[PDB]
């Protein structure tokens, strides 16, 4: 029986992968994520410039999940080009490198100088489409026509397979054509589902306060409320995009949830809160548990499952 | 110590009411909801038509909420018309109903029924604009072009105060642009935040299978996934709309949830998903629940704290 995959021409021992923003900010962190049992990492989004971030406090956990309104602290695209350039161990595990600039230039000029490193070493490019769009209009990955100007622009720029992260859509209209402008890109190989759920609230009953100081308690959710949204967003671009890999991102607490977001037609499984929670020994439970379910059930590979998810009459 | 209040000149026992769908379809059901402690009712979204809905299974939940694929199953706007204009007894309490044709034209022909029954009666209406569009489009209220066309048709059909259910938002953008809309229309006195959280997918590990037959297992989501989604609706739409009343609905299973929505702004407290799994019974257990919070706190009014949730400096 094994959790063994071999895409994008990497090999991982297993499917899971820390979620970007979570433990992977700091070359400390990136470090802990190498030294675990995870199958690859992300770095955090970065900008071309370090970001402090928004106001303490913009994190907060609960036993249903997360919220959070970051804000993008970083320490910049100089940084992490470097760790994937001359700090990252290639022989531990895969790197991928997720980038979320400000305007289309900005995301142009990094790729632009990743595209090297990216073909000496490998590194692999997850682009982030809930980067801010024009301030008042929504973000990248909720406007298709900035979506496409993006992506073309990108794709220009880099000339090398990459990926990209979405947040979650609700309607099916959005779904297809949401997929459509990606098949436009034979460049995206990987599609990422889902970031967090946008701008919810979090209220604190004793206190009558919301929980997170920025966007007057605003923020986007993450962890046990969000695994629907999470598994639908994957099955349903795994459906309408079958030249690309989809990675599953949210709700991830358990090998269980693993496998659901695999049925569905995930390949890399990719943990936030949960791993936010408890640390970076989530990954070897979570494959434990992924393997006993394999064994219960029979399947000696991912593939065997792989989205098999099974439809009523 | 009671929670009486009056809203749209009318008097309700409490802010207590089904969400629509959930126990109100039937003549037995509006029976067995205006015999409940409830404050009031609202009925089945209906169409000019009857309609047999979508195969079974169609509605399953799970300790964390719901999810369903109804396809608008109703016994047709002739009966909810008859039974707000002949059965309902408006001693007992208020009563909505909710109307979700499938075209602004039939939305149109049912208000201009509805109106005479309305001024005669007292009944409101409830427009359900999570109903479909035109083709390729997203539902109507993620179509903001869609969504003003339909209340300018209305309104002008009708004539009479009602109230719009929405689907929720995710985007700050979304939330102002949806805002403005409804504020271009007076007649509009009250917004029910939210409706089911769209398109999500409830898979079995054991059977490797959705959970609902339709649209191969992606329904709306309800219950506590929803709740932080469904406060950050409410509060959004009180923010935004001053001169309107919010409701709200979306994860209520406790007074202390109830509580929650109250301090986002809302008015009436809306049951869904609670409803359907613990029965009619709920609504005496959740006064009880909200008026032991209130007296822990000393507040005597809903008045004293609605929309007063605490922002961090
Ligand atoms: C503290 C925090 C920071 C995050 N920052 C990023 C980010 O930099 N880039 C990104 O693509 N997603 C970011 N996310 C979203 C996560 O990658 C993930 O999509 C989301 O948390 C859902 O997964 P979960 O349910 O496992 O938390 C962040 C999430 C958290 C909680
Ligand atoms: C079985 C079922 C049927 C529903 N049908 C309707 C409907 O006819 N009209 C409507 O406005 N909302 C409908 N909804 C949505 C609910 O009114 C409510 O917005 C949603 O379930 C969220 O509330 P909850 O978390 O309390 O379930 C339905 C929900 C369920 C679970
Ligand atoms: O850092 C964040 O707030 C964050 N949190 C998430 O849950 N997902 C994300 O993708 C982000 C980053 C979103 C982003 C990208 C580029 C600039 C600013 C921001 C913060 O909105
Ligand atoms: O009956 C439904 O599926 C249902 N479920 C919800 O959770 N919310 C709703 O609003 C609905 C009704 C949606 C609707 C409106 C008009 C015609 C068709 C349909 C069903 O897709």
């Amino acid at each position: 029986m094994c959790l063994k995959l071999n895409l994008l021409d990497h090999v991982f021992a297993n499917p899971f992968m820390n979620a970007a923003g979570v433990l992977c900010s700091t070359e400390e962190d990136l470090r802990c994520m190498t030294a675990s049992s995870s199958g690859a990492l992300v770095s955090k989004s970065c900008t071309s410039a370090p970001r402090d971030g928004n106001p303490e406090p913009r994190y907060m956990a609960f036993p249903l999940g997360s919220i959070n309104s970051m804000g993008l602290p970083n320490l910049g695209f100089d940084f992490y080009l470097k760790y994937a350039s001359d700090l990252h161990d290639y022989s531990k595990k895969p790197l991928f490198l997720s980038i979320s600039g400000l305007s289309v230039e900005e995301n142009v000029a990094m790729v632009r100088r990743l595209a090297p490193v990216a073909q000496e070493k490998g590194v692999l490019l997850e682009l982030n489409l809930s980067c801010p769009n024009v301030p008042g209009k929504p973000q990248v990955a909720y406007d298709f026509e900035a979506m496409r100007t993006y992506l073309q622009q990108v794709s220009l720029a880099y000339g090398l397979p990459f990926g990209v992260k979405m947040p979650p859509y609700f309607d099916i209209a959005h779904f297809d054509t949401a997929a459509a402008v990606l098949n436009e890109f034979p460049l995206v190989k990987f599609v990422t589902c889902v970031n967090s759920v946008g701008n919810g609230l979090v209220i604190d009953a004793e206190s009558e306060s919301v929980v997170i100081k920025p966007k007057q308690g605003f923020g986007g959710l993450g962890g046990k409320y969000i695994l629907p949204t999470a598994l639908a967003n994957v099955n349903a671009f795994y459906r309408r995009c079958p030249d690309k890999l989809v990675f599953g991102c949210g709700g991830v607490y358990s090998g269980e949830d693993a496998f659901l977001h695999i049925l569905a037609g995930a390949s890399m499984v990719q943990v936030g809160t949960a791993l936010q929670e408890e640390g970076p020994g989530i990954f070897t439970r979570l494959e434990d548990e992924l393997l006993e379910i394999m064994a219960r059930k029979g399947y000696r590979t991912l593939e065997e499952f792989r989205g098999r998810v099974k439809t009523i009459e």
